[PDB]
Formats: structure tokens, C-alpha cells, sequence
């Protein structure tokens, strides 16, 4: 996903499902 939790939560990649991970928010993809 196209972003990094690393400092925050995902956002607009939240609503793509993607899920806090490594400090990188991934849902199957990046």
C-alpha cells in the first residue's frame, strides 16, 4: 500500500483494507 504506519495508522489505504504491518501498511500488495 502507498503508505507507511510507521508514525500513523493507514488512512486512505485503510479504506483499501490495508493493514498495519512492519511499520507499512500491506493488504496482499504493497
Amino acid at each position: 500500500c502507498a503508505e507507511s504506519c510507521v508514525y500513523i495508522p493507514c488512512t486512505v489505504t485503510a479504506l483499501l483494507g490495508c493493514s498495519c504491518s512492519n511499520r507499512v501498511c500491506y493488504n496482499g500488495i504493497p
